[PDB]
């Protein structure tokens, strides 16, 4: 994956799961700048779809290091992914949608996915 495919891969996948979920376009622009309101309802099912789509999260709601690092190692670092990882697979949330704004929100700590647009 080549920096531009991953800019358009992330803002097809924003639109597609802001049309899924009916999300309020600003609440989505919140969580593209990493300002996530891990427990707005249609925050979560957004944040879940763009995980799933990426096979971040997988389909026993479980955090994926390799769908991750898949994503990431072109955005940053191996020392920053490996800290990501077991920083973010310390998240334990029954609520998967929960579990998804929390997920989304702690891989924001490392990169936004507004700031892909910047490389």
């Amino acid at each position: 994956m080549t920096i531009e495919e991953l800019k358009t891969r992330l803002h097809t996948e924003q639109s597609v799961c802001k049309t899924e979920t009916g999300i309020d376009q600003q609440k989505a622009n919140d969580v593209i700048e990493g300002n996530i309101d891990v427990e707005d309802k249609k925050v979560q099912l957004y944040c879940e779809c763009i995980l799933k789509n990426f096979n971040i999260l997988d389909k026993n709601n479980v955090f994926k290091p390799q769908g991750i690092k898949a994503v990431m190692e072109l955005l940053i670092d191996e020392n920053s992914v490996k800290q990501l990882v077991s920083d973010c697979s310390t998240i334990s949330e029954e609520n998967p949608h929960l579990k998804a704004s929390k997920l989304v929100q702690c891989v924001s700590k490392y990169k936004t996915m507004k700031s892909v647009d910047f490389l």
